[PDB]
């Protein structure tokens, strides 16, 4: 069942075998992925962290980030460690109170300490709308709709050996999947239909690194939601899907009752299908309890294609329409060297006090904000305009900011900007070496935003800066709980800070 919107969320240390090898892992309500938290548009989500870790190789401290919520006015409810708190420590346990106003679509939440996320700690966080103008192209809508991809390593997170690749060891839908090397057979997820009703699917990537390209065999898969935003309609048969996208499709069960591979194909690891890996299993009501035998296409008739998707509503695209035609432009200059990436120069340490306290404790202009060099104002009620040039190694980057949705003037793989009617989003695919997606958006959210690659190795090694978005109206838009304030203190005091 799904939990929420008022909710205690307990995070433990268990084993599991999601792919038929076992390991300890960070676990949100017991089980991965997470269980799913649910409420209506505008609700207050008050979401009680327990934390009862106790394995120090995964940490003992958490913090929990609910991806794509705004937070307006709720700052220090944000979840990133040392950018809106610190994090809550074992034993303890802390109320993410915040509201959701003007927001409905597929979410997901995760720990944003480290990258102790990839150890568990992801599961779906859905805000459903009672008046969805979606509504009247499905029949079913509810928590056995939702299809989460995950990666799954064998090697602890913290564990990951200085100067080797990280590669995934299994592809899990739904939590289930093989493993890349020594495949068993262990179970497979099942995803049923009844032949001629029609599905809202939630795609989720609860990914820490790879992008996968996404279909079900003999199916085709209408787009209605990307990030939170409504969509026109978009059929497709492929959807590649970068870390931390979300999208929703209409599956028509319009073909003969059986069985069908979905299919999950990552960028890295294991490649193809062989001995069910990458997969899942689409069964229609009445079929045989049997593996699929359908095959993919050599080649998708119809892949997604990010300038493809436009918004259901007449969201245009602030500011003018020609580059630079913002009040506040900016192209960051994204790089890595010798294991380190860095923005503008400057690879992200997190600082010992989280950005939101520093300013509200008096520091109010971002050069005086540590991390030196990582936290960059933006003013008030401005149009934003942030090019992303791609080229870093380790790509496709899948750039995410905290706070905002914002207008995706230029997409990957493609040179011409849209400034009409291009799709909003949260989270976006920077593309390949001389592209120049770009992002617009208006400052009406005052607090610190992280913006970040949103594969938490490449945060880990420093792929991150700090919007700090109208710091005077920081401390007056975003009062702070007592539980909060007493964050700093508990977790400096176990840890000798
Ligand atoms: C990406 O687009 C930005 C503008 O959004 C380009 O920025 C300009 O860069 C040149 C030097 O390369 C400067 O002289 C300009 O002042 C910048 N702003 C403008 C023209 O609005 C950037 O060059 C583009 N990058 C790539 C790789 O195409
Ligand atoms: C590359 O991106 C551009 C801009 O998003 C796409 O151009 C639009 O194409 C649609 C569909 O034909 C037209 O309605 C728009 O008027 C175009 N806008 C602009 C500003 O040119 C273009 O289709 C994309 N290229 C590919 C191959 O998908
Ligand atoms: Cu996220
Ligand atoms: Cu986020
Ligand atoms: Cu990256
Ligand atoms: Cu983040």
């Amino acid at each position: 069942a799904q939990i929420g919107p008022v909710t205690d969320l307990h995070i433990t240390n268990a084993n599991i075998s999601p792919d038929g090898f076992s390991r300890p892992a960070v676990l949100a309500g017991g089980t991965f992925p997470g269980p799913t938290i649910a409420g209506n548009t505008g609700d207050n989500f008050q979401i009680t962290v327990f934390n009862d870790l106790t394995d120090p190789s995964m940490l003992t401290d958490t913090s929990i980030h609910w991806h794509g919520l705004f937070q307006k006015g709720t700052n220090w409810a944000d979840g990133p460690a040392f950018v809106t708190q610190c994090p809550i420590i074992t034993g303890q346990s802390f109320d993410y109170n915040f509201n959701v106003p003007g927001q409905a679509g597929t979410f997901w939440y995760h720990s944003h300490l480290s990258t102790q996320y990839c150890d568990g700690l992801r599961g779906p966080f859905v805000v459903y709308d009672p008046n969805d103008p979606n509504a009247s192209l499905y029949d079913v809508d509810d928590d056995t709709t939702i299809i989460t991809l995950a990666d799954w390593y064998h090697t602890l997170a913290q564990q990951e050996p200085i100067g080797a690749a990280i590669t995934a060891d299994a592809t899990l839908i739904n939590g289930l999947g093989r493993s890349f090397t020594n495949t068993t057979a262990s179970p497979l997820s099942v995803i049923t239909v009844q032949s001629g009703k029609r599905y809202r699917m939630r795609l989720v990537s609860i990914s820490c690194d790879p992008n996968y390209l996404f279909s079900i065999d003999g199916h085709d898969m209408t787009i209605i939601e990307v990030d939170g935003v409504n969509s026109q309609q978009l059929t497709v048969d492929q959807i590649q899907i970068f870390a931390a996208q979300r999208y929703s499709f209409v599956l028509n069960a319009n073909q003969p009752v059986g069985n069908y591979w979905i299919r999950a194909q990552p960028n890295s690891g294991g490649q193809g299908f062989d001995g069910g890996i990458n997969s899942a299993i689409l069964r229609y009501e009445g079929a045989t309890v049997e593996d699929p035998t359908t095959t993919a296409p050599t080649t998708f008739s119809n892949p997604l294609v990010e300038t493809d998707l436009h918004p259901l509503a007449d969201l245009g695209v602030p500011g003018q329409p020609f580059r630079g035609g913002a009040d506040d432009p900016l192209v960051l200059n994204l790089a890595f060297a010798n294991g380190r990436f860095s923005i503008d120069g400057v690879s992200f340490v997190p600082p010992t006090v989280p950005v939101l306290l520093q300013i509200l404790s008096g520091a109010q202009n971002a050069q005086d904000l540590l991390p030196a060099g990582s936290v960059i104002s933006l003013p008030s009620n401005s149009v934003i305009e942030v090019a992303l040039p791609a080229g870093a190694a380790g790509g496709p980057h899948p750039f995410h900011l905290h706070g905002h949705n914002f207008a995706v003037v230029q997409s990957a793989n493609n040179a011409t900007p849209n400034y009409v009617n291009p799709i909003w989003r949260d989270t976006v695919s920077i593309g390949g070496t001389g592209d120049n997606v770009t992002i617009r958006f208006t400052t009406n959210n005052p607090g610190p935003w992280f913006l970040h690659c949103h594969i938490d190795w490449h945060l880990e090694a420093g792929f991150a800066i700090v919007f700090a978005e109208d710091i005077p109206d920081t401390a007056s838009a975003n009062p702070v709980p007592q539980a909060w304030s007493d964050l700093c203190p508990a977790y400096d005091q176990a840890h000798n800070i």
